[PDB]
């Protein structure tokens, strides 16, 4: 019922229309503080992050979720002065992503738990912020420290009633080996996301998490490098699968029995550091809605196949209330 | 004419006695602000630093070179604040290590040399900082990146003055590939520390570096896990071979008529996150003078051997002088 955001505890029935994995900046740890200059300035990213989020909140929005870890260079401080701006409840992360440094990734499992504890429990950093969620990742079969980072996560999410959330290489079908890494540790499938699962057209993968209560990330339908096949770079980033193919999967869940399952989201981003540089100018002009994409094209779309508006209400309302709720 | 610390400009005779490789904290970047229960408390860290720094002052010390960049954690703040209470000039170092995140690694030449200049002559972060040296490594043939970053440092040091300063792998004669690249760009050899040079027996590789011009680093006399060969990990760190072996390449080189060519340290830290979590007891415990050790150990060890006081002076206060001093 009471949810941790970067400007307080809200109530859960105040957080309305959620995008689930959003980003405000897609960088490094540290690296916002250390080479501003990169995004133009920190004021030029934090007017260009206010306007898009209050876009995205004209069009419909009301909460984001920034799953941004450590790694993936989470300034907490950042997503404060942009929620308080926009007037968007932005819920915090913990966890770690795929780019650990070496003080993340000589850790013990006993030792990761303590931290993503401390991120829920007493606050990020020095700003008393708590994370809401926990970010964790797989690229493919899981690494021996991945494997740490998914425990931990586990432990931490036992103890807090925080929700879990994953990166995964959805050809791969990593989803069952972090389910079943999660489930050795007791860890209910009703607190897990499987993200990044609209990289997929397998339906039998899907279908069978969906069946164990586990919660389905069809998190960045704008993602198509459809047309820009010349750039390498954009290519191998956003995939070759349109917009609509992605969406499609949304349906394809629902009639299936599955509406209960589905989380929605653009993993969008107003700052891309960890990438090649033109990257987020490349993505800005595939998708100038950003954020704003599920609300405006997305849900029409969906009611033009034939899913009725309560249904899409119970997608990005219900669904990730009670997916974000401490339980 | 003056030198650029943490806590401002100095002129060349403040600098005085000087360690030319040191660290305050070697962690990761974020870690220090994100987690600072792995070293206690930040006000621990400072403490113990504090304490360090003011044996080392007693001892003789009045300026260390912190060669942490932004990769090892560098929080000049941390310096500023350890420099002020302990009364001993710290110089704040840019460059990159051995764990650059995506956002830093994913970068061009061109992009690292901003990057670099961005620190030594504006500043690092918001704290109007300067960097008054460029730290960078390899760990035997240089990768690509490694490559590019050295490019970098010989770019931004032509600019700037600013001295560059390396980690080597010395056994796989790293020095030389390093020699190479720097010379290509136009980097005066007078500007350049080949570091880590004690790791290696081979004084051939020594001489011909130090004949060309380079600047020695024998910057790790302490580093010893000699008495603890049951430690897997700290035996793979400091290594098998003796302070006094590493101690008799200085006499060596001084022998050769190589004086002018040599500098000093011992690669110290007061926290230590970037390996195993017990490293830094184990390593008070091989050296509990931490960076007390070169004044009050090596110096009278080469002074028993029949090395002069004025050849020692020579070595630790007018070598660093004319390293530091922007040329
Ligand atoms: C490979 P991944 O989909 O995690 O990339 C993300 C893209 C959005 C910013 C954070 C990184
Ligand atoms: C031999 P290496 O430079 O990796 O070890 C250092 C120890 C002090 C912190 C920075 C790293
Ligand atoms: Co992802
Ligand atoms: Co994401
Ligand atoms: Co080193
Ligand atoms: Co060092």
């Amino acid at each position: 019922d009471r949810i941790n955001t970067v400007r307080g505890p809200i109530t859960i029935s105040e957080a309305g229309f959620t995008l689930t994995h959003e980003h405000i900046c897609g960088t490094s740890a540290g690296f916002l503080r250390a080479w501003p200059e990169f995004f133009g300035s920190r004021k030029a990213l934090v007017e260009k992050a206010v306007r898009g989020l209050r876009r995205a909140r004209a069009a419909g929005v009301r909460t984001i979720v920034d799953v941004s870890t450590f790694d993936i260079g989470r300034d907490v401080s950042l997503l404060a002065e942009v929620s308080r701006a926009a007037d968007v409840h932005i819920v915090a992360a913990t966890g770690l992503w795929f780019d650990p440094p070496l003080s993340m990734r000589l850790r013990s499992v006993e030792e990761l738990t303590q931290f993503f504890l401390r991120e829920i429990q007493y606050g990020i950093e020095d700003t008393g912020i708590r994370a809401g969620i926990i970010k964790v990742a797989t690229t493919g079969k899981a690494t021996p420290f991945q494997e740490l980072v998914l425990r931990a996560a586990a432990r931490a999410s036992l103890a807090t009633g925080v929700p879990v959330t994953t990166h995964t290489a959805a050809s791969q079908r990593d989803g069952e080996q972090q389910a079943a890494i999660f489930e050795s540790e007791g860890l209910s499938p009703s607190r897990v996301c499987i993200g990044h699962s609209d990289d997929t057209d397998d339906l039998s993968y899907l279908t069978a998490l969906a069946a164990r209560g586990y919660l389905i990330g069809l998190d960045g339908i704008p993602w198509s490098a459809i047309g820009l096949e010349d750039n390498a770079s954009a290519s191998a980033l956003l995939g070759n699968r349109s917009w609509q193919t992605r969406a499609l999967l949304i349906k394809a869940l629902i009639d299936q029995g599955y509406m209960k399952q589905i989380l929605v989201s653009n993993d969008w981003t107003f700052g891309f550091s960890s990438y090649v540089t033109n990257i987020m100018d490349v993505m800005d002009r595939v998708n100038p809605d950003g954020m704003a994409f599920i609300p405006l094209r997305v849900i029409p779309f969906l009611r033009e196949k034939g899913v009725p508006q309560e249904t899409l209400a119970g997608i990005t309302v219900t669904n990730p209330a009670r997916f974000l709720s401490p339980t």
